[PDB]
């Protein structure tokens, strides 16, 4: 069904997005907190942005099951960057690095069309891999970089107790997702875009280190 078809079609750009030099040195401890909290600032951008889109698709109610509000991740952020930054500055100081800018374009986009399926796909690069493999990056940054666990909100889900099974549940959730074949093809298109997207916004975030 649709959640392996996801898998196989963006395999390609999903392997590229893995391996940026950025996220290589900042999991190996070559970095500092500095260089999370770039890479937080940036994600609370794109969240933001991602979140208003979805809002707008679930008010459609297309794939209402799917985009369950629990998931939020910007005031979560947010949260995490007031203690990473020590106050309230950052909020007039960060600026999109240029894939941002085009990340959060397309988002505005896909909220302004109400594009459900295109919504979708990045719902799955975002949250299905936050669900999957945050607590690696968490694990990581209390180990290289001492970062506080309270400020590492962005990776827990408070209102999910059962992980396994919620994971589980989002992707048979995709697979039984009514989708016309022109619908289908543009998701996993879409997907395919925003592990783009994301795989440029490290490259931005590696610039001069
Ligand atoms: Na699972």
């Amino acid at each position: 069904g649709l959640a392996v078809e996801l898998k196989q079609s963006t395999a390609q750009a999903h392997e590229k997005a893995e391996h940026s030099t950025f996220m290589s040195d900042l999991l190996k401890g070559r970095l500092g907190v500095a260089e999370f909290t770039r890479l937080q600032e940036q994600a609370w951008l794109f969240y933001t942005a991602l979140e208003q889109a979805v809002d707008a698709v679930r008010a459609s109610g297309f794939a209402e099951s799917l985009l369950d509000p629990a998931l939020n991740r910007a005031e979560v952020l947010a949260r995490d960057l007031d203690k990473l930054n020590g106050s309230s500055e950052w909020r007039s100081r960060i600026t999109a690095s240029p894939a941002v800018i085009d990340y959060v374009n397309r988002l505005e986009e896909i909220r302004d069309n109400v594009d459900g399926p295109a919504l979708v796909a990045h719902h799955y690069v975002r949250y299905l891999g936050d669900l999957s493999g945050g607590q690696v990056i968490a694990r990581m940054m209390q180990r290289h970089y001492g970062v506080d666990p309270e400020a590492l909100g962005f990776y827990h889900f408070e209102g999910i107790a059962k992980l396994k099974v919620y994971k589980d549940e989002y992707r048979e959730k995709l697979n039984n997702l009514e989708l016309s074949d022109e619908q289908r093809e543009h998701l996993l298109k879409e997907a395919t875009d925003a592990f783009v997207f994301n795989h440029q916004v490290f490259a931005d975030l590696g610039k001069g280190l």
